[PDB]
């Protein structure tokens, strides 16, 4: 009824060789913890208890003990959690926290392509604009073109959402031809149709890798970890009004390749944003936009001293042009 | 740049008497931990570290030692976190986690009334529909009627959001008369004006307490802890399409006082929803609506076996009527 508390049962098994290959196909997902870390230890144990009846295995591979198995799987960062799914290895870079860890695994455990088979599902599909989407129309699951799409979906999972329909009327409502795939940028209404349908998986993966930095995109707790960062609480009238300004500059510079704004809602990352306040020495719980140096963590911020008078889209774009050209950093 | 890690410094002080009243006025907020709990110990220490330069004090009150101070403040649940703000006592009932705890305190630390002073902020105010809102128009902060609204806002903090404007043009755009207060239900566009303005604080608090159970409302990680609960991932076309049906049933029974739907997005509560799957024996990460018994934790769920054919609002409403009238429990 209330919140789960860890019961003491040790579910994080230690994985040796020979024991390895049996457990990779017993489960959908394997969580491998590569080796004072009682905080990271106890989070992994509580997630394993809540998911003890999901098809997810929780193991730990010691750096010194199973150094054989860590070299066999390519474990670089010690103290990091790696997710194995079939032939693929996913390094978790999010916050090592029970909320964030559960959501990542449950995103990863499902099929990488969500199938839309109803016309009423198309309206809800079209209104969801916060992430990159792809959608295709195929004859059936057995098709080589769906398989290529399915294989491409697996390569980007769970960071980019893939969709398919097998219905002529649904595809008619999406204005999709047979074996065609539409690409949706975040916060833009009109999709991009990938040229020269039908597509192989190498054609799809190469298209998505070119289009991986859209003009505006929303940070997620899954996908994370020079850099233009915008801060706006959508739940706050101030941050929402600033977010609406950011959307207008995103739709005015779809031509501009040197513009990629990362919007961070502080309500989605309350611990991370508060910590960055200590690093960036600015109030990030009100509308802000800045550029951050990846190395030195230096930053310069647009002057928004007065949130009852936020910049217009022309003033944001002019500030952006001064930042891209070279104002300070 | 990356995530904060706890540095070893012990900031959770132990608070005695006489030392008490100095630290209550030294700080804006007092976080009191009432007494194997190394998990709760380490979460509180990281939050105190991240917030070490905020006007927030972190203390712990042992049940047996400072039982004097625990009796003086009224601490019932051991292992619970209580937030003190001036004359007010707030028991934290949410997940004992750094993300949820940080967001709660930063919600509590700000002024309970957010002032809107720009007409462009009014459009953004109107699009934020996920929580109860109140907004009033007063002459200035010095007015006795603003003081009553501010005192009412402090009384519901941080669970219900209060707003005020002091500007004639903003109020005209809000269609607010002077000292008038509008009441906003979640997911309903038209506010309710509280009758017989101007209002005392008792007049406002009593109005809000009658109207605290609206037809549809979204759970928050702050405010939480017979009951119709709906499960819908807004980020998923299935869950979004289901969310759109609930809004339609919400607008059809604004008359019905015995209808109060709690929408829980599984993406907002990944640990709690996965845990409830084990208690309710249902896949809650797809569209669901059920009624839960508060005592026995029994539940009965509307049958949604086929997510390509979700119920319409009439079918939801008919299911609701069988549940309110008496179908099963
Ligand atoms: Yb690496
Ligand atoms: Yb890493
Ligand atoms: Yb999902
Ligand atoms: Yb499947
Ligand atoms: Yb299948
Ligand atoms: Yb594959
Ligand atoms: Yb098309
Ligand atoms: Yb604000
Ligand atoms: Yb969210
Ligand atoms: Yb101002
Ligand atoms: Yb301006
Ligand atoms: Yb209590
Ligand atoms: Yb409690
Ligand atoms: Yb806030
Ligand atoms: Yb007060
Ligand atoms: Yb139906």
């Amino acid at each position: 009824l209330n919140f789960p508390t860890y019961d003491g049962k040790d579910r994080v098994v230690s994985l040796s060789e020979k024991n390895f290959k049996q457990v990779l196909k017993k489960y959908d997902l394997l969580c491998l913890y590569y080796h004072q870390f009682q905080l990271k230890e106890i989070v992994l144990e509580l997630v394993a208890q809540v998911l003890e009846h999901k098809a997810i295995g929780f193991v730990m591979v010691d750096a010194k003990k199973e150094a054989k198995l860590a070299k066999k799987l390519g474990f670089d960062e010690e103290g990091s959690l790696y997710i194995l799914k079939g032939d693929r290895t996913i390094e978790f870079d999010g916050e090592f926290a029970a909320d964030v860890l559960v959501e990542f695994l449950l995103d990863l455990i499902e099929d990488p392509v969500e199938i839309i088979s109803s016309k009423l599902e198309v309206q809800a599909f079209e209104r969801i604009e916060d992430y990159i989407k792809l959608i295709g129309f195929f004859k059936s699951e057995d098709s080589e073109y769906y398989k290529a799409f399915e294989e491409a979906a697996e390569h980007f999972q769970p960071y980019i959402k893939f969709f398919a329909t097998f219905d002529k009327g649904v595809a008619k409502k999406l204005s999709l031809k047979m074996n065609e795939v539409d690409f949706y940028e975040p916060f833009m209404d009109e999709p991009i149709a990938i040229p020269n349908k039908p597509y192989t998986e190498e054609e799809l993966v190469e298209f998505v890798k070119e289009h991986q930095r859209p003009t505006l995109r929303r940070l997620r707790p899954e996908e994370m970890f020079i850099h233009i960062v915008a801060f706006a609480e959508k739940s706050d009238p101030d941050g929402y009004e600033f977010l609406e300004i950011l959307k207008q500059v995103a739709r005015d510079n779809t031509d501009n390749p040197d513009l990629s704004i990362l919007w961070i809602d502080p309500d989605d990352f309350p611990l991370l944003v508060a910590y960055w306040e200590k690093t960036f020495k600015i109030d990030l719980f009100r509308p802000q936009i800045g550029v951050v140096n990846v190395t030195d963590a230096d930053s310069v911020w647009m002057e928004i001293p007065d949130d009852d008078d936020l910049p217009t889209a022309e003033e944001l774009e002019d500030w952006i042009e001064d930042v891209l050209s070279g104002k300070i950093n």
